[PDB]
């Protein structure tokens, strides 16, 4: 086995410590580039450009003026603006909606750049999963780096809408296989009781990325210096990347023992025990890891498998769906966004808190209703509550947020105690991409305001719903041995 060798070299040392410090430290600003439209695509006040200004905007319902109208003569007849918009630059002075005129007509451009975004993160989530299989973690962690901020600091600099979507889908990409290898990296250079607290501390990392945007918003309000201070860094992440130690469990799982030999003796020198890292020889290793040394295609041919991930496709999209379409709406609360991005950074720790309980109390299954039903909920209400009611709703939308991320750790969780070992990981990634289609769709739904005010915040609310009915599908699995095969599954459902 190979926890026997990383057990020896020095188990959590310095090196360890310090690389997983300086490769998660890019996932502060990972957030900050999942959700920077809400302060890079603000939409500010704004009307056409023309007895004064008054009298040349026509009136609407609630008395403001028209966003994208004006008057033909003084005064009755509205036109399109065609000389263009006039925004309010008190609060926003320049975002992508005001550089490039994302407004009324061309307003569903906006979503469609963080649609784009988020396919770049699923194809990313994919090409390099399937790279990392040949040039290593090291490498792909290096080049995702390299690509992150050149993309990020591009689309900054971008001239035109088409250049800033391209830059972002292809940032959107280097940030995805980040995220997905630096756990990778992580869990494969520590022990096996230590992978959860890994997990643990992506999460937190996670959470206060979500401070971090807000504060960085608001130090700096101007869309391009927004987009270049928060893709700037990972050109120091790039530089002090190639320092990274490789994964020695890749090394050897590639059939190379020299190297695996060679990242554990740097281990050893680094955590401080030459004298244990000598003691370890290619024979020893190849003693030790002879032991070591399915398809995604049978999750559909053996039905069994297969109605474990359908049930798990549906839960995953609904979590990952519901809970992008409600955090990408930040606007929309009557309240400053700043304030709102803050609050909701500090939901997250309280929803973990309850989230942990229900889990180890009731077990998997109720906290999966639970987390999704009350989000579904959360959601709906405030469709259906007036918007002039800022803190009623404000409070909602955040009580919505917290259920989502209780989900999210549940169904993670779930997914891994439900499925067989022969094919667990290959259920974990599907899961994944699940979640990532669902955040690629939000965006498109959330295009419908257009049209229907409150349709997105319907359906957003809608889906969770259905998910947790097809919870009650799941067996539980709290107090049960984690199945090995799928004639275990057979054991289980009988
Ligand atoms: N607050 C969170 C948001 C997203 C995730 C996640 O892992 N999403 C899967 C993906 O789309 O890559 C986890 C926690």
């Amino acid at each position: 086995a190979f926890n026997d060798l990383l057990k020896q070299v020095g188990g959590v040392g310095r090196f360890q410590l310090i690389q997983v410090t300086m490769v998660v430290a890019p996932l502060l600003l990972m957030a900050s580039h999942n959700t920077l439209q809400n302060f890079t695509a603000a939409i500010p006040p704004h009307h056409c450009r023309p007895g004064g200004l008054e009298a040349w905007l026509p009136l609407d319902k609630q008395g403001q003026p028209e966003s994208c109208l004006r008057f033909t003569s003084p005064q009755r007849v509205t036109e399109p603006c065609i000389d263009g918009w006039v925004y309010d630059n008190s609060t926003f002075p320049s975002t992508i909606v005001t550089e490039w005129n994302l407004v009324c007509s061309h307003r569903a451009f906006r979503q469609l750049a963080q649609s784009l975004y988020m396919v770049g993160v699923l194809l990313g989530a994919m090409v390099f999963g399937y790279l990392a299989d040949r040039l290593g973690r090291r490498k792909v962690l290096i080049l995702n780096y390299l690509q992150t901020a050149v993309s990020g600091t591009c689309a900054a600099y971008a001239p035109n809408y088409t250049v800033y979507c391209v830059f972002r889908l292809l940032s959107g990409m280097s940030l995805a296989s980040i995220a997905i290898n630096c756990m990778t990296l992580n869990v494969e250079w520590m022990p096996i009781h230590t992978r959860a607290y890994v997990g643990t501390l992506i999460g937190y990392v996670y959470s206060l990325g979500q401070f971090l945007l807000a504060g960085i918003a608001y130090a700096v309000p101007h869309w391009r210096h927004l987009q270049l201070v928060v893709s700037v860094p990972f050109f120091i992440a790039f530089i002090y990347s190639w320092f990274f130690i490789e994964s020695a469990r890749w090394y050897s799982s590639s059939g190379r023992l020299d190297l695996t030999l060679r990242a554990l003796q740097r281990v050893a020198r680094i955590n401080g025990k030459q004298e244990e890292g000598a003691k370890l020889s290619i024979e020893v290793l190849r003693t030790s890891l002879q032991k070591e040394l399915a398809s995604a295609m049978e999750l559909l041919r053996c039905p069994t498998l297969r109605h474990l991930f359908l049930c798990l496709s549906m839960l995953w999209f609904a979590t990952s769906f519901a809970y992008y379409g409600l955090v990408m709406d930040l606007q929309g609360f009557g309240v400053s966004m700043y304030l709102i991005q803050v609050i909701f950074g500090a939901v997250d720790l309280p929803a973990k808190f309850v989230c942990f309980l229900v889990i180890n109390s009731m077990g998997r299954r109720p906290a999966q209703m639970a987390s999704l039903l009350l989000a579904g909920i959360c959601i709906l209400v405030n469709g259906i509550i007036p918007k002039s009611h800022t803190i009623i709703r404000t409070s909602l939308a955040v009580l919505g947020k917290g259920c989502l991320a209780s989900s999210f750790n549940c169904i993670f969780l779930y997914t891994g105690e439900l499925y067989p070992t022969v094919i667990r990981q290959t259920g974990l990634g599907m899961g994944s991409t699940m979640a990532r289609v669902g955040s690629i769709v939000s965006p498109l739904v959330s295009m419908t305001a257009e049209f229907y005010p409150s349709m997105p915040l319907f359906i957003f609310g809608a889906v969770p719903v259905v998910a947790s009915a097809v919870t009650a599908l799941l067996p539980e699995t709290l107090g049960q041995p984690l199945p090995d095969t799928v004639q275990d599954l057979k054991s289980r459902s009988r």
